[PDB]
């Protein structure tokens, strides 16, 4: 019932953050916080999302993570923020 590990809560993203995880590889529908993330990685380093100077800000206006998080821009290092922004794509799911 109850995950690991937060980073282990399973989640089903809504249908925009779903297509952009599909974009680069991701071939379910579930997935645990942990592989959002790695997936969010791919997206932005396969589309080249950051600043070249600046690698910690990612540059999203344009973008379809842009208009899904809200901002024209973030610092990597946010955690706080950059949960608050995926959260409110996705539903929270059961281990079954
Ligand atoms: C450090 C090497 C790996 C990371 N990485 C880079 O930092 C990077 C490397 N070279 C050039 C530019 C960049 C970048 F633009 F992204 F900053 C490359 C992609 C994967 C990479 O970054 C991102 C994945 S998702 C993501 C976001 F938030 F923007 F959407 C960013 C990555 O896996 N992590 C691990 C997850 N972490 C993180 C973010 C938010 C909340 C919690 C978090 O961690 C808690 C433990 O899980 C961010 C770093």
């Amino acid at each position: 019932q109850i995950p690991a590990s937060e980073q282990e809560t399973l989640v089903r993203p809504k249908p925009l953050l779903l297509k952009l995880l599909k974009s680069v590889g991701a071939q379910k529908d579930t997935y645990t916080m942990k592989e959002v993330l790695y997936y969010l990685g791919q997206y932005i380093m396969t589309k080249r999302l950051y600043d070249e100077k600046q690698q910690h800000i990612v540059h999203c206006s344009n973008d379809l993570l842009g208009d899904l998080f809200g901002v024209p821009s973030f610092s990597v290092k946010e955690h706080r923020k950059i949960y608050t922004m995926i959260y409110r794509n996705l539903v929270v799911v059961n281990q079954q």
